[PDB]
């Protein structure tokens, strides 16, 4: 043994599986607004000797020695992630050691709160995440829930933009601590002039989740929420087409005296994360992220952002222009919210039947009373060079999908069997995926081509 | 663009970059106790396309769909994780979705405590870990400190072992509702049965942090505290030589006829998610199953057992150049060597020997409480490039000639900052660093190293 020795010769039952699922992201559709296909040059170093390095601290402040290039590369790291949006290294800085979404949000809240401090977030059913605070009527689900006291703001159900006065309201009768101004399941912009107002008044804290939107506030298609926020969190994986990791960006510098109230957010995020919550640094994902945060600087990257819009645009309206009412009225960024049951059916029932033909969407509560919609998503697909005349055809069989889905019982779990006993709905089965997947895999696949 | 160029012609800072850490491995010393060289399989398996695979939930109970295929990679990982730590699926399970080892120890906190119930580990500068509920005089450093309610057991300065006495005293009054028997800067085996009796006394979980050990638990070498745990958690790189991500292994099954059963399952899974993380790294779990693989083979049992002999020949040779070992030796990977008798603290030794490419890290000594006037060396990293003992005791005549340096340059400097300045801008130690460097690069430079060739 060396440990030189190729997967496919050692173990030849996880080749199989990496395979497998090469095969399965090759033959599908992919429309999950939070997936994408990472780049080669990225999983690379992902994959990478950088591994095999503990390298707790930070550039300068680190724990022990040895750590001469993966200075370098976390320096480099912070120096695109200020490039991928356009700030200056005065008055913004960069934490690129967070190791997911949920752990940066949690890494925040550390930070700059003390326990069971208060918080704000937009609810998980009106389209927020778990980390910003989500609890149900029963149990604490997030633990940002747990370790702090959060009240979410609900959408309002006519509109369904964000009750951006609802929000204001409750703010002063809540005096949170902080706000966060993100999204998962949200078609619409977030309007963050109006967040900060809130914010500003009641004296809280802006964090903004741009997660799902990283890489369209990189590209300059949609506004940055660098112009309002205090704190800026992300994944570097959604639209950003990286390693999965995340990012905490922070003000820095200077908010009667005649002296200078400097922003106190740099010492007190950086020991949040170390080491308050985390370990040792996961330095091959922050290479990686390195790697597809320099893509993001690349015109290529505009000109593949914008397309993503014009393909949630141009999905948006080849929805609705069959029928089909879309929360808000359409969409302003990589995803759209389809209201079904205007159409006779929900979204439990949708997503499974798509995902039996290759076509992977998450269903999600639209305003009403089983959710009653999809999520679906444009920046996966779009990453393989697709254009609007594709998604017409993806659709077009989302929706011979769902026409199927109108046709296929009573319960979900009857829902769920017809789909694959009934031998003659069954046969239809393979016949719109075969041509689902026909119609895929001749698109292109970032990534490696065996695995 | 295709998302299919190499890195070489997408990035050549970058890759440039791989390369330099590339070569600074293959050159150097590594002996921090806690790092380890990943085997190429695994590391083709941690850059794959499962990075692009949403799958939040667990198999079976997954928030989307699509996950076919990373839900047989999750439940094999969780198959090889049991095999290679010998466990019976009946009455353990594992989690395997764990970012980290920090990951892993506050999602059973918070799965298993109510946040500011009591939590009792040993104390850093003692050898514990950050995770294991470490704050200063003045400070929360932790959030295992903020979260929870963390008072520490110390060793006994005489033996340098846990003060299993202090612990059994102290844990009676402070009533922690968990223990942590685990450690990050320890030589020597822990009593797990006596840490079992105290948490069965006061009523608490016993966790076992095998973190550093995880290797050797698995190849049968050193005993395992699975046999008196009711959680174990451990990370995947260290001794068990995989990608960075970590573990929880729990109790599950049977605990007037009434048989109490466990309840750790749903509690420990719940936290890792919802709770806590978001969608798992299913490129990473992969790599985490390669490896564990590689732990249930015969030669995963030869890699553990040469990584005791290593660490005892340069534990022995140590004592032989007239230097002094926390707690007199060594039963595991590590050694931790007490420079005090010999004149020069850690902290000056690590720049040393860092400055002549052998990474180290200082450590306090029981004594002070002060720069550390200890070291902690491993054995696990330079094993798995097939160091033996006599390689071994040719790495401590390297450390020797550091250590003779750092003195002679102490007789020369005055503060701390004044001793690293001094190392760069005197050419007569720069002159004889430099010879001891590439006489060490040279040396290191000749045996394998596992991952890529490159990269
Ligand atoms: N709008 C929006 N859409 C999406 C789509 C994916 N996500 C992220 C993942 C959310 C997962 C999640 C949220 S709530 C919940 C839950 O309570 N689950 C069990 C609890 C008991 C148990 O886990 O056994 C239940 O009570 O059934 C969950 F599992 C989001 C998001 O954050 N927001
Ligand atoms: N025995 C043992 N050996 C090792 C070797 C590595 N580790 C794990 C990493 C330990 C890191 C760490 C421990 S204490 C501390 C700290 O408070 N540092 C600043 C705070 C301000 C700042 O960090 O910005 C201070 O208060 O001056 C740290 F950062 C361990 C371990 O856990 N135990
Ligand atoms: C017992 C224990 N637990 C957890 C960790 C760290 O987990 P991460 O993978 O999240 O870093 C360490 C390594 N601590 C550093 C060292 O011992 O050198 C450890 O020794
Ligand atoms: C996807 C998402 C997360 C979760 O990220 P993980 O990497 O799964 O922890 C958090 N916040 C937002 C806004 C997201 O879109």
């Amino acid at each position: 043994w060396t440990g030189q020795e190729s997967l496919s010769d050692s173990d030849p039952e996880m080749w199989e599986l990496l395979q497998r699922e090469k095969d399965r992201q090759c033959r599908g559709l992919e429309l999950i607004a939070s997936e994408n296909f990472c780049s080669r040059a990225a999983l690379e170093a992902l994959g990478s000797c950088l591994n095999n390095k503990y390298s707790e601290g930070y550039p300068g402040k680190r724990y022990y020695g040895g750590a001469e290039v993966v200075d370098e590369i976390e320096l480099l790291c912070q120096r695109r992630a200020l490039e991928a949006f356009d700030l200056d290294p005065a008055q913004w800085g960069v934490n690129v050691q967070p190791y997911s979404g949920s752990p940066a949000n949690l890494a925040v809240y550390t930070a700059l709160l003390q326990p069971h401090d208060r918080i704000m977030g937009l609810d998980l059913p009106d389209g927020g995440h778990l980390t910003h605070g989500y609890m149900s009527d029963v149990k604490r689900i997030s633990a940002t829930s747990i370790f702090f006291e959060s009240m979410p703001y609900k959408l309002n159900p006519k509109t369904g933009l964000i009750d951006y006065n609802q929000l204001a309201l409750t703010a002063r009768l809540f005096r949170p601590r902080l706000i966060i101004a993100g999204t998962s399941a949200y078609a619409r912009l977030i309007d963050y002039a109006r967040m900060r107002e809130v914010c500003d008044e009641v004296k809280a804290h802006l964090l903004a989740d741009m997660a799902h939107i990283s890489g369209l506030v990189a590209a300059k298609v949609i506004p940055s929420p660098f112009k309002h926020a205090d704190i800026v969190t992300t994944t570097t994986h959604k639209t950003l087409r990286g390693a999965r990791s995340g990012l905490i960006f922070y003000r820095k510098g200077v908010k009667k005296t005649g002296r200078e109230i400097p922003y106190t957010f740099e010492d007190r995020i950086n020991f949040a994360v170390f080491p308050s919550l985390q370990g040792g640094p996961h330095n091959h994902a922050i290479a990686a992220v390195a790697v597809a945060l320099k893509q993001a600087c690349t015109p290529m990257f505009r000109e593949y952002s914008l397309q993503v819009l014009k393909n949630a645009r141009a999905m948006a309206d080849a929805l609705l222009e069959r029928g089909y009412s879309l929360v808000s009225g359409g969409t302003d960024n990589h995803l759209v919210l389809v209201d079904l049951r205007p159409k006779g059916l929900d979204g439990a029932r949708a997503e499974r039947v798509l995902e039996l033909v290759s076509i992977t969407a998450n269903k999600n509560t639209c305003p009403g009373d089983t959710p009653g919609g999809l999520r679906l998503g444009a920046p996966a697909l779009t990453s393989r060079q697709f254009r609007e005349d594709d998604f017409r055809r993806v659709v077009d069989f989302i929706d011979e999908g769902v026409n199927i889905g109108l046709e296929v019982t009573a319960k979900l779990q009857d829902f769920k069997s017809f789909l694959l006993k009934d031998s003659e709905t069954s046969q239809r089965l393979a016949n719109l995926r075969q041509r689902v997947e026909q119609f895929a895999r001749a698109f292109p696949m970032p990534g490696f081509d065996e695995h």
